[PDB]
């Protein structure tokens, strides 16, 4: 082995990625295809994948490990990182003749300058002597919203969050969430944490996080049933007003071909001068990261 041969400049065919408009923080698939019409493939030989990852614009590669397979037999491996995508080859890519093949992953886009100056707004990706642009345009809340995303660094885990009374406003009740988690998932506890920001501004986490929330709240009830995925907030009338809560989770993830994580949640408030919600759904739902890589040689 010895080395690794940087095989880009000379072995990447085409790259390519859809949608090439995206919106800030949004989703976008990239392809990169190869043969050895320029040079035979050998054990060692890598091939990159780069993109901006600080000034203006921030693409942010999904966490993905996709093995390249000829005939049942792993003859390479496709590397996805925040930073970089990777594609190595090991030695049984040596038996191969006529390679060809290709690594589809989805990225994230961000702009970080939100700005709309046409030229800080695109994003280059390249790979060898091939490159493709990404246009990432730059980015009042009601009183509860549901939802979630999923780290660009951690693919394991799907983040949700239940911002409740964002607008900071007097209640005339005691604020009531019921949160459901759906199959697919399992509910991480320690991974909760509770930001609060208003008269009472305070953040709580750790495994301390439930309990520290209760006693500097008291009333305040987060029922957790762990094997139920189920979590159940009351909130007291007299430190729900003038005061936003921001409950974080993480999931780990238990079926891994599953396509979308839904988590709903029910919510009972009344905004003093508005009308009562009773029951009313928040609902979200996450999409999964897609990854795939193919690869095709004869064995002569």
């Amino acid at each position: 082995h010895g080395s690794a041969r940087d095989i880009s400049s000379t072995n990447v065919t085409d790259l390519t990625v859809s949608p090439s408009k995206i919106e800030d923080g949004g989703k976008t698939t990239v392809k990169m295809t190869f043969d050895d019409k320029n040079g035979k493939i050998q054990n060692g030989d890598m091939i990159k994948v780069a993109w901006p990852t600080s000034g203006t614009v921030k693409i942010e590669g999904y966490s993905k490990t996709v093995p390249l397979t000829v005939k049942g037999e792993q003859v390479g491996q496709a590397v996805i990182t925040p930073d970089g995508a990777t594609i190595t080859f090991n030695d049984k890519v040596e038996k191969l003749s006529d390679v060809s093949g290709f690594a589809e992953f989805e990225v994230q886009g961000r702009n970080l300058t939100q700005t709309n100056t046409s030229d800080d707004k695109v994003a280059t990706i390249t790979s060898g002597n091939k490159s493709t642009n990404v246009t990432v345009h730059k980015s009042s809340s009601v009183f509860y919203y549901k939802t979630g995303d999923m780290l660009p660094e951690d693919t394991t885990h799907v983040r949700w969050f239940l911002n409740i009374n964002n607008e900071k406003s007097y209640v005339s009740k005691d604020i009531t969430i019921k949160d459901q988690i759906q199959g697919g998932q399992q509910l991480d506890l320690s991974t909760l944490n509770i930001n609060v920001t208003g008269t009472h501004s305070n953040y709580y986490s750790g495994q301390s996080a439930i309990t520290d929330f209760e006693k500097a709240f008291p009333g305040s009830k987060i029922t957790v049933d762990n094997t139920k995925n189920t979590i159940d907030v009351t909130i007291p009338q007299g430190y729900g007003s003038y005061n936003s809560f921001s409950i974080n989770y993480k999931t780990k993830i238990t079926n891994e071909q599953q396509k979308e994580f839904v988590n709903n949640s029910q919510a009972w408030y009344q905004e003093h001068g508005k009308e009562e919600v009773n029951g009313k759904s928040f609902n979200h739902t996450v999409h999964n990261i897609n990854a795939n890589a193919g690869i095709e040689g004869t064995v002569k």
